[PDB]
């Protein structure tokens, strides 16, 4: 993993919190903006192999959507990783607060990287397990970036539920959740059921019904990644070659799936 040295490294202010440490905005010399995250004095040796293990497999990613390690301090205290620092931050408050701003090429284009990345992981035999908007930091040319910062029922298929059966089929179930959230400018997954009442409805047969302004083939998809059996989801190199082509024949993203209206308003 590429060793950089603490006086290369400056804390700026918190963003977060870690597991045995906080999470920082810094920068980086040999200046570059970057995310840090700390394991401080005391840290169990769970702790210790948990996070320079994190380290470890950061470093073996290589690819454009997901976070990329810039390095780690394990030579001195307090332990660090250290990545890159993505000024939009997390996909999920991005879209909220930015609320009807971008055309549906644009979204899809999103999902397109997001499902990019996730082929990547699940071709490492790297399951995520907790894939959702709050998970995906986008950069200053909209590239969304697959991370995981930490803790998700609403984000997760029935069989991981269950009997903890988390596998990239799983991801793949949370990847059109993702799409929907995307799709939505990230309106909470089933908005005010309980986590009861989301699992019932989904055992029920229900499913979220289609986004404002979705593309057909867009709401499809998503659909067709809620399959309650595991067999029947695509695969993450099926989600992109849809996406791929979609985007390079945009009119097929003209067409919309009808949107169910829960309030009727009658004028002349
Ligand atoms: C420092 C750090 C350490 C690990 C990770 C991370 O994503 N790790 C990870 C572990 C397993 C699988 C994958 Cl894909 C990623 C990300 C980061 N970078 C971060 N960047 C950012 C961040 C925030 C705003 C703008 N740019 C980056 N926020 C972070 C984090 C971590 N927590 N938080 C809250």
């Amino acid at each position: 993993t590429t060793e950089i040295h603490p006086s290369c490294v400056t804390r700026q202010k918190v963003i977060g919190a870690g597991e045995f440490g906080e999470v920082y905005k810094g920068m980086l010399k040999t200046e570059v903006p970057v995310a840090i995250k700390t394991l401080k004095a005391g840290y169990t040796e769970k702790q210790r192999v948990d996070f320079l293990g994190e380290a470890g497999i950061m470093g073996q990613f290589s690819h454009h959507n997901i976070i990329r390690l810039e390095g780690v301090i394990s030579k001195y205290k307090p332990m660090m990783i250290i990545t890159e620092y993505m000024e939009n931050g997390a996909l999920d408050k991005f879209l909220r607060e930015k609320d009807g701003e971008f055309s549906v090429l644009q979204l899809v284009g999103m999902l397109r990287g997001i499902a990019a990345g996730m082929k990547y992981l699940a071709n490492m035999n790297y399951v995520h397990r907790d894939l959702a908007a709050r998970n995906i930091l986008v950069n200053s040319n909209l590239v969304c970036k697959v991370s995981d910062f930490g803790l998700p029922i609403r984000w997760t298929a029935p069989e991981a539920i269950s009997y903890r059966k988390f596998t990239s089929a799983s991801d793949v179930w949370s990847f059109g959740i993702v799409m929907w959230e995307v799709m939505t400018y990230g309106e909470r997954p089933y908005w005010e059921l309980s986590n009861h009442e989301v699992m019932k409805a989904i055992n029920d047969g229900f499913r979220l019904p289609t986004p404002m302004d979705c593309p057909s083939a867009i709401y499809q998809l998503m659909m067709q990644c809620w399959q309650q059996e595991r067999a029947r989801r695509p695969k993450f190199a099926d989600i992109v070659s849809i996406l791929d082509k979609l985007i390079r024949a945009p009119d097929s993203l003209k067409t919309l799936a009808d949107f169910d209206p829960r309030v009727s308003i009658r004028l002349p």
